[PDB]
Parts: structure tokens; sequence; C-alpha cells
């Protein structure tokens, strides 16, 4: 009649555990649907702390309703079949929200997942296009401003490896996800990809277009920077050669032939410098490069100056004889 | 100069995530294991936060370097070894930055769950001696009070049901960890845990001999009222009988003997109660009771008061009938 009193404690203890999981039950086989990635976030972290308050305060109970029919049946109770059929429920009931709430955990991680890819590829996207529209157009004036742009477009291809990194990920991700699905989904997740390398890919494209007009503008102004020191010079031998006093005795005609011979060295010490100068201009002929008509100009007006200044030595030198 | 200039923006890039993966890995290679529960609980969150943080971010740096070393490398930069040394250097950086955070990891996880140890086995020992504190010891002077005491023990026996369930989780989480570790630890362990069990058993014990002396003591009230409610009845059934007057005609002689007979079908009304009563009393002697003398002394005093009941009826149903 303790016996009595146990057995009646104990069916009011699962009926009271029953209803509880019953509650949490309509909880955990609820199927709304997540309408966007900031409602599936939410969603998610919401039956995250419901599975685990859940967990916590059911797990403790369902042990001590178990101690205490175990207890009854082992000691042999004349309603151990009775008491057995309570627990048994119990337990299945137990084991059926816990494996419910499982379920419903994997679908919102995967739900989660397939917005969280939809909203990466949005913000890569952004972020491609917003940094190919910073990108200038112009090559600049003279060698000292294309240098620097040169500098500042090495920046920026450095700057955008950062951004490929995030597009190589979003690919990763891409490729995890299509596994999980198929049909309109697995699709879906392509285009949505595929949106995003060819904007990477322009981004890319018009990132090398721009280095090289750079180089092509660059060497073209390294190029004209050499024909000018060229010219400056040979103008500089040339006056040098107009100041020279005819001499008046054989001491004077020794000292000017000597000088004279000096101007020579100088003259043949330039001849690499005219080599690498033509080398140049001849090479962006050969390219077919924009300024060739320019450059065809300089080529003719380096050789014209050179024949001058060295007819003026070659006279001057004569008469000296 | 181009290729000059890539080379010192990578270098740059080298030694700032470098030094980045020297500053996180100050903080996995922390060796501080919280100073008690609460303290490895926070340790134990924040780090989590911290190894997925560094893990994400990092990866990606990494990766980004890794690139932009590669470009270099692949289109034959000049300083192509030394890039690759570099390179190399890095991505051993970051995956012993990554190793170290699964170790404090696991040394965390370590640490909370032997420190929750100790904290579960404290909490639950001073449950168990708050509650041995709170058994009453009076067991009542009748029998009404009794009952009372009886309904209040058992809401004190449903009250420490949890209590149980904690013991036996912390009796899984001492074995689990003995397991786990040896030597001094190990032992530690079991000590914490049979101080623990030793407090469980002496409550379990306590209320059970309070159970116990409860449904001995209010049986004993219970049989002594049985005994006193029948010895009142009796002594004025007797009163009854003896009050009956000396019959003078045939009349009065035929109404006092359906009169009488009517005392005895209330004499033999109460045969189930006599049976109750003597079967309780004979309960309390075979359960070796403490108030055994006093019981048997009452069975006697009830079974003679019947005796001398039924002897006065029939000795007063044979004078009338003849
Ligand atoms: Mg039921
Ligand atoms: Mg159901
Ligand atoms: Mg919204
Ligand atoms: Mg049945
Ligand atoms: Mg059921
Ligand atoms: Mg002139
Ligand atoms: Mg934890
Ligand atoms: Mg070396
Ligand atoms: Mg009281
Ligand atoms: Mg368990
Ligand atoms: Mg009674
Ligand atoms: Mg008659
Ligand atoms: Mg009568």
């Amino acid at each position: 009649s303790h016996m009595r009193h146990r057995l009646f404690q104990l069916n009011r203890e699962v009926d009271d555990l029953e209803q509880w999981i019953a509650e949490r039950e309509v909880v955990a086989g609820s199927h709304e649907l997540g309408q966007d990635y900031e409602h599936v976030t939410m969603l998610q972290e919401r039956f995250r702390e419901f599975a685990r308050d859940t967990g916590n305060i059911g797990q403790e109970r369902v042990d001590t309703v178990n101690h205490l029919a175990d207890e009854l049946i082992n000691s042999g109770h004349s309603d151990a079949a009775t008491i057995a059929e309570w627990k048994d429920g119990l337990n299945e009931a137990w084991a059926d929200l816990l494996e419910l709430i499982d379920t419903r955990t994997q679908i919102l991680a995967a739900s989660y997942e397939l917005h969280k890819f939809y909203h990466d590829a949005k913000e890569i996207f952004g972020r491609i296009q917003d940094k190919h529209k910073k990108l200038p157009e112009e090559l600049g004036r003279d060698q000292n401003t294309v240098e620097t742009l040169q500098r500042m477009h090495t920046t920026f291809e450095h700057d955008i490896q950062a951004l490929g990194t995030q597009v190589r990920q979003l690919q990763e991700d891409a490729a995890r996800l299509q596994a999980a699905y198929a049909g309109d989904k697995a699709d879906d997740i392509q285009k949505r990809e595929n949106e995003v390398l060819e904007a990477w890919k322009s981004l890319l494209d018009a990132c090398e277009s721009r280095r090289v007009r750079l180089v092509d503008t660059g060497d073209k102004f390294r190029f004209f920077s050499m024909v000018r020191d060229l010219m400056l010079w040979m103008e500089d031998v040339i006056r040098q050669i107009e100041a020279q006093e005819k001499p008046r005795d054989v001491s004077s005609v020794e000292l000017l032939m000597n000088n004279h011979q000096g101007i020579k060295a100088e003259i043949d010490a330039r001849n690499d410098s005219f080599t690498t100068c033509i080398e140049l201009g001849k090479s962006l002929l050969a390219r077919k490069h924009y300024a060739s008509e320019e450059i065809k100009e300089k080529l003719l007006q380096l050789t014209e100056k050179r024949k001058e200044m060295i007819d003026k030595w070659e006279d001057r030198w004569e008469w000296l004889r």
C-alpha cells in the first residue's frame, strides 16, 4: 500500500512528463519555411536555444522517471507489466522528440547554407562591380605620371586578390551545395555562381587591358625621353665645335686637334645610348604601337641630328689636318 | 622595376600576416585553465568564438597571400627562390596555429569537465547535507499527528528523487573521468565521488528508517484506537444487559427475549471489527513491535471483555428462555 502509493505517484509523473514532451513536439515539428537569409538565421538560432533547453530539462526528468519505474519493476511489483508499459511509452515519446529535434536542426542548417550562398554571391558580386567602377581610364601625361599610375595599378591588382579569394570560396560553396540538390535548385546555384564568375572575369580582363596600355604609354615616354637626352647632348657637341677658335700658331693647332679628338671620344662614348634608343623605337614600331607616327618622326629627327653632328665634326677635323 | 614593386608589396603582406599569426598564437598558446567552473566556462566560450574568427579571417588571408606568391613564382620572378621560402614558412606558421587552436580547444574542454565534476560534487554534497539537516525526528503522539507526519515524509521522499538522479549522473561522470585519467587525479575523483555517495546513502537510510518508524507508530495508535472503540461499546452492551428488568408476565418475557436477541444481533455485527482489530494486534507482534508488551495486554483485555459480554448475554438468554 506503500507500493500502492509509489505506483500512483509514478503514474502522475509519467502523465506530467508526456504532456511536457507533447508541448515540445509542437515546436520541434514546425515546418516553418525561412523567407530569406535573415529570417532563416533567426529560425536556426531560436531552435538551437530550444533544442538545448529541451534536452537540458527533459533528459533529467526522463532519467528520474526511468529510475522510479525500474525500481518498482526490479523489485517484482505485481503491476510490473503496466509499469513497463508506462516506461516504454515515455522512452518512445522522448526518443521521437529528440529525433524530430535532430531532423529540424538539419533542415534548418541546410536552409541556412543555401540562403547564405545567395547572400555571399550578392555581396561578392556587388564588391566586384564597385571595384570595377573605381578603375581609371587614363594612362597619363609624362614619364613621371605614367610610372605613378603604373604603381597605383600594381596596388589595385594587388588589392583585388582578396576578392578573388572570396570568389574561389563561393565556387567551393556552390560545389558543396550542388551535390546536395538537383533540378531547379542545383541549376539556380549554377546560374548565380556564373553571374559572379563573369563579373570577376570582366574585372580581370579590364585590369589586364589597363596594365598593358600603361606599359605601352610608359614605353612611349621612355623612348621620347631617350631621344630628347640625345638631341640635347648632340646640340651641346655641335655648339662646342662652333665655339672653337681658328688656331693662329702651331701650339694652338696642336691644342685644338687634341681638344677636337677629345670631342670624338665624347661622341663615341654615346654609341650604346644611340643603339638602346633606336632599338626601343624600332621595337615599338614592330609591335604597331599607337604612337608609331611620332616614333618614326623622332627616329628620323635623331638620325638627321646625328648626321649634322658627325658632318660638323668631320669638317672641322679635316680642315685641322 | 615593376617586378621589384610587386616583390616588396608581397614582402609587406607576408611580414604583416606573419605578425598577425604570431598575435593569434599568443592567444591560442595560453596556459590558463580557469580558476573555477565559472571561469573555465567563460574561457571556453570566448575561445570558441576566437577559434572560429581566427580560422575564417586567417584562411582567407593565407590563401590570398599564397595566390600572390604563386603568381610571382609562376611568371618566373627573379626572386622566385626567396618568395617560395616566404610562402613555405607562412604555410607552416598557419598550419602550426591551426593545430595549436585544436590543442587549446581540447585542454579547455578537459579543464571544463574536471572543474564541472568538482562543481557538481560540491553542489550535490551540499544539497544532500542540507536535506538531511531538515529531516524531522518527531513521530507523533496520536493517530492524526502520525498521519500528518506521514504526509509530510512522503513529500520529503518526493523532494529528493531529482537529487538521486543528480547523484547517479555524478557517478556516470566520475567513471568516465576516472577512465580518462589515472594516478592521483583519478584517485581524487573517486575520493570525491565516494564522499557524495556516502552522504547520499546516509540520507536514504535515514528517510527509510523514518518512513518505517512512522508506519509502526501509526499502526500502534490505530490498534489502540480500535481496542478502545470495542471496549467502550462492550461495556455499554454489558450495562444494557444488566439494566434489563425481570419480566413478570408472558408478554414481557416475549418482549425482553426479542430485545435480547436484538442485542446479540448488534453483538454479532461487530465480528468483522474484532477480526480487524485482533489481526492488527497480531500483525504488530510478529513485527516484533517495541510496544509488544502493551499490545499483548490490550489484546487480552479485549478478548476477556468480549468473553464477559458474551457470557453475560448467554446466561441471561438461558434464564429467560426457560
Ligand atoms: Mg496513464
Ligand atoms: Mg505526437
Ligand atoms: Mg527580410
Ligand atoms: Mg493491459
Ligand atoms: Mg503511451
Ligand atoms: Mg646653329
Ligand atoms: Mg559546453
Ligand atoms: Mg637562397
Ligand atoms: Mg507539523
Ligand atoms: Mg544519461
Ligand atoms: Mg480506527
Ligand atoms: Mg416464542
Ligand atoms: Mg431488535
